[PDB]
């Protein structure tokens, strides 16, 4: 395996997350081999410890992956940190001498990664910092890792946009996204392109309309202080959803490079249609939860924190319209909300029924192509095959493969595919800012008919999968939702 | 269920077949309600029975497959028996009279259906005899249902054909074929028609190559007297494999009736090329199975009553070429034999690599659609995928669907399968007169080659899938058996 030279900072080194999921991330690169001599770790944050007890906090974060103990101590060893505040300029030349001491100690030239782990208020501040402050490497790389969210709107979204290019270029930003980096959403390219039958298929000749479920069965439990700001529709489906989509409505690419992958899947997005407030009315259902059954699954209005006379949606489900030759005619069914009936991300290819009569009962119906991405890794292809009867007939069987323990014990964790791709400058599981600004705008003029109130706000039974409106969309052009419940 | 008024003879109705298969098939017909009152069944042979002595045969007969005694006997009281030699004409008018009176009692007019389970030397001489000595019905329909074999050569079967068209037309002929009255052999026109992406990439721009296998685990066991004169050519290849493929090289019908449908694979009967000396040792592999393992699996010639100096093929594997544009270039490989690594029919659609370059070290594989036929009923479809690894990878995954045990309580018996269809006047799973007159030009061009000894007669190790020669074969244009053993 080759070795990856680098030199990663830490923005909010102290921090849950970095614990919890940033540290084992690195540490399983190098019991992969992938991170060897030349790299080190710098952490930052405001607290006011020493080289040898952020050791410890990075010790005690890996105690529970580590095997070997000396393999534990060899990684260890890799690590510094330096007490500093992110408002303070002139506190930046503390840590840029901690990063170039870094890169000496270990001979690394250039190729730096920088992770902000910190409030997302910070992050435009942090990266014109970085510039002025001469934090950037001269040689090599310097690539820029984000966290969630990347804006409130388009608005917000375009002003740090601004900010971060006045260090870096868009292809050295890295955004994170949880949905992208799973596994399931990488084999929705090898599915198609690798598959003659299919990729021959994926227009509007062959499909009636693709579904995106992004179901959950749990509710806003203690996050209602985030959520009734932010909704289903910012939560899930601006950054989760869109970006699923992004893939599934894809032109084919000229090559499997993050170019011309970006390039492919912005020639959708481009071709996405923004509706207008009578559009948001026709297309789009907003929704918030009623009442469940038992006293235990009470409606939204009476949870914790929320103020009783929010219109916040925990439910959304809409049409998307690309105007690309190949996607002419085609709906894009959306949908995700919080107390639903299964936990659940799929996408469904729902594929027109063929016209060759059988003469029998039951005429050839329509096959899905359906892909589980949670909670458990799947692929189901119903077709239509002969009924087991007296008289010729036809009936759907499924065709299913689920992964093995096997898979799922190979599967590298999300951070760690994240981490790794950004040190490779392999931007093809991340999302650029074309498709981030088109899903703001999309997103953005549904919003402001919310908001305005121009658009009305349904409920469902907890435990269903959503209002009759959602049924209504499809069924206004002769479709249905393949998953049920 | 509506009732089906007919009136069948047994030719052989005292015969192994007709007690242990031909009554408890036509008691299901009755059990489930297709059979009521409007029916008679005149059993003949040679013995001196009386009706009540018949009565009792078939009593005994379908006592294993009896939950009520009341609903057996019902079913028995349709049941008479005539004592007659087939080879005496003038005996045809006792017989003769046996059925008038069966119709007069259980008012049938016409509806004649006449089965053959005697001999292959009688089957035409019985026909001549039936419209000679007036056994025909002149209002309703008269089908004969003919037992295997049809003839041993092209020139024994078109005798037979000229014997038989002189009582009926060949659309009144129904041949006994044990594989095309099977199942999943028809599940292939619904997979296929039923399903768009199959119908559309079903030729030659997707498809690399057609497999088609029907292995045994078993030798010649006591068979052979028989097998030593037939072999693997004509006991499994001229019937069951080339019917097989009939329905996966036939065109797209009109519409799915009778008619269409045997146009449809006559269409593709007619483009099958027929080989010369030359070709037969290019194309084709005959084999014999020589010595096992353990002392059980001794090779051919130590097998009982086989002559020692035998030359016979107790395996054959050879590629089909259609002259239609659709399978133009596309090879259809098919094998059978004794002694192989398992039991096995099935069907193995090859569907061509794609071309789009992933950049990865496995680059995208052929894609098969797997039939499996016997012992049990399958359905299997290898894709490419994605692979767990760390760089983005190809690997091929397989979605699979199998028969439920509620599908094979469900599933008819071959021969009620059969019976039934006859009834109804269905010859779709039936072969016609042009489909076998070209499996026999096919065949009888081999089998000229062999006996003249201008081909090499291979031979191979119990327990493996045949002869390397037989690799050979499929390598030649750069392909490959997909079932391994
Ligand atoms: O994400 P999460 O929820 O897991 O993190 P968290 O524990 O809630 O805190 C966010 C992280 O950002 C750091 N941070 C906050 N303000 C900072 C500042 N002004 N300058 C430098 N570091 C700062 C914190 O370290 P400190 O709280 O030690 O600054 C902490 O490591
Ligand atoms: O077939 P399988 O092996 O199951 O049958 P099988 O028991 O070997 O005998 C063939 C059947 O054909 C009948 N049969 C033979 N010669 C006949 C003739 N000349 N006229 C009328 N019926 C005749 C036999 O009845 P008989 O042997 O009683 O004639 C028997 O029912």
């Amino acid at each position: 395996v080759s070795e990856i030279k680098t030199l990663v900072t830490f923005f909010g080194g102290t921090g849950d997350l970095a614990k919890r999921k940033l540290y084992p991330s690195v540490f399983n690169l190098y019991k992969k081999g992938y991170l060897q001599k030349h790299f080190a770790i710098v952490g930052t944050a405001r607290q006011a410890l020493n080289d040898d007890e952020f050791k410890q906090l990075v010790r005690d974060s890996i105690k529970d992956f580590t095997d070997d103990q000396a393999q534990a101590e060899a990684f260890i060893e890799h690590f510094s940190y330096r007490a500093h505040d992110v408002t303070d300029a002139a506190s930046y030349a503390v840590l840029k001498e901690a990063i170039e001491e870094a890169a000496d100690k270990f001979d690394i030239d250039g190729n730096r990664i920088f992770y902000m782990s910190v409030a997302p208020r910070f992050f435009g501040t942090i990266a014109k910092y970085l510039k002025s402050e001469g934090l950037l490497a001269d040689t090599g790389y310097n690539r820029l890792m984000i966290e969630k969210p990347f804006g409130t709107s388009y608005d917000t979204a375009a002003e740090l946009q601004n900010d971060l290019e006045n260090a870096f270029d868009d292809n050295q930003l890295f955004r994170i996204d949880h949905y992208l980096g799973k596994e399931m959403v990488q084999n929705i390219a090898a599915l198609r392109f690798g598959n003659p039958i299919f990729d021959a298929a994926w227009n509007k000749d062959y499909i009636k309309n693709v579904q995106v479920t992004l179901s959950e069965v749990l509710g806003v439990e203690e996050r209602a202080g985030y959520y009734d700001t932010a909704g289903a529709l910012l939560d899930m489906i601006q950054n989760n959803t869109m970006q699923i989509v992004g893939w599934l409505a894809m032109e084919k690419p000229e090559s499997f490079t993050d170019k011309d992958i970006r390039a492919a899947k912005n020639a959708a997005f481009n071709a996405l249609k923004i509706y207008d407030e009578a559009e948001v009315n026709k297309y789009f259902v907003r929704a918030q939860y009623g009442a469940g059954d038992s006293a235990d699954f009470k409606p939204y209005l009476e949870e914790l924190d929320v103020p009783a006379d929010s219109k916040n949606n925990t439910f959304i489900a809409g049409e998307l319209q690309f105007d690309l030759p190949r996607w002419e005619g085609v709906p894009f069914y959306v949908r995700s909300g919080k107390r639903l009936a299964a936990k659940q991300t799929r996408v469904d290819i729902v594929f027109k029924a063929g016209t060759f009569n059988f003469g029998s009962e039951q005429e050839a119906q329509e096959a899905v192509l359906s892909i589980i991405i949670d909670p458990k890794g799947a692929i189901e292809l119903k077709l239509n095959a002969k009924s087991v009867e007296d008289a010729f007939n036809t009936r759907t069987i499924d065709l299913g493969w689920t992964v093995s323990d096997e898979d799922k014990k190979n599967t590298p964790e999300p951070y760690e595919r994240m981490i790794h791709d950004t040190m490779n400058g392999d931007g093809s599981n991340f999302a650029d800012w074309n498709g981030v600004s088109i899903a703001w705008k999309f997103v953005d003029a549904i919003s402001a008919v919310y908001t305005a109130d121009k658009a009305p706000l349904e409920t469902y039974k907890s435990g269903s999968m959503g209002p009759e409106a959602s049924d209504k969309l499809l069924a206004a052009n002769g479709d249905a939702w393949v998953f049920k419940g």
